[PDB]
Parts: structure tokens; sequence; C-alpha cells
């Protein structure tokens, strides 16, 4: 059990076959969660569950370059529940991030930021109790 916000170092950035696992529990009155894979100030991959955007639940993904958000990729399939334990797994592949939640595939996000070996931090924020954040190579 760790304090949020939390920054997990990714030394030398990410590489294909790297599997990042975030474990925690969604808070009971959760509104938002974010994962931010950063290259300096740039956000290579922002993964953002929203629990109440116009009274519905949505996953928003985007990239931030030079402090500007790009074109959003949205998904209505929403595997999180307020109050429940979750596992987010981000698998780095050569051309995309692949996300699975609770062992079920959720989405893919094509690499907009190309310098994977400079994506050297993961920020974790929002309405969760964070249990652990770690990575391994599959
Ligand atoms: C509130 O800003 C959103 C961004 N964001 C979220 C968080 C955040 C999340 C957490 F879970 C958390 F815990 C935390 F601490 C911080 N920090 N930054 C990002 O989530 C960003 C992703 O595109 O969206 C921003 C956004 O809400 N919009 C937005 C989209 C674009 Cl492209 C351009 C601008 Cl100027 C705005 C709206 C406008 C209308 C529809 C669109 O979705």
């Amino acid at each position: 059990p760790l304090i949020v916000p939390y920054n997990l170092p990714l030394p030398g950035g990410v590489v294909p076959r790297m599997l990042i696992t975030i474990l925690g529990t969604v808070k009971p009155n959760a509104n938002r969660i974010a994962l931010d894979f950063q290259r300096g100030n740039d956000v290579a991959f922002h993964f953002n569950p929203r629990f109440n955007e116009n009274n519905r639940r949505v996953i928003v993904c985007n990239t931030k370059l030079d402090n500007n958000w790009g074109r959003e990729e949205r998904q209505s399939v929403f595997p999180f529940e307020s109050g429940k334990p979750f596992k987010i797994q981000v698998l780095v592949e050569p051309d995309h991030f692949k996300v699975a939640v609770n062992d079920a595939h959720l989405l893919q996000y094509n690499h907009r930021v190309k310098k994977l070996n400079e994506i050297s931090k993961l920020g974790i924020s929002g309405d969760i109790d964070l249990t652990s954040a770690s990575y391994t190579m599959i």
C-alpha cells in the first residue's frame, strides 16, 4: 500500500515485452484515474478512466506533446468498479501499448512518441488505493 500520486521510475525507458502491472482498489466515490507514461514533460501514453463524464463511464487515452493534448482515443468498455480491487497491465509491444484489466484485453494504443527508451517515468494518480506498481519482462 503506497501513497498516490505515485511516480514509478522506468530506467532507460520501456522496451517490447515489458509488462507493467498496477494493483490497487478503486475508491468508493471514484471520479477519475490516470496513468501517465512520460518522456520528460511529454506524455507518451495517458490512460484515463472517467467514472462520471456526462453521467457515463469512459476510458480516454491521449498523448501530450509540448504541453498540448492530441486527438483522444475513447473506449466505452469500462472494466472498473467503484470499491473493487483491480489489476491494470500495460504490455509494451513494438508498435503499441496493449492494456488488459483483470486479465481481460481492453485496448491498444499506437506509439505516437517513438523514443521508447526515453519514456522513463510512470505517474499514477486519481481515485485509488494503490497496492503496488512493478514491471517484468515476459
Ligand atoms: C481535465 O483535463 C483532461 C486531461 N487531464 C486529466 C488529468 C488528470 C486525470 C486524473 F485521473 C488525475 F487523477 C489527475 F490528477 C489528473 N490531467 N489532465 C486529459 O485527460 C486529457 C486527455 O485528452 O483530457 C482533458 C479533458 O478533460 N479535456 C481536454 C481534451 C483535450 Cl484533447 C484538450 C483539452 Cl485542453 C482538454 C476534455 C475537454 C472536452 C472533452 C475532453 O476530454
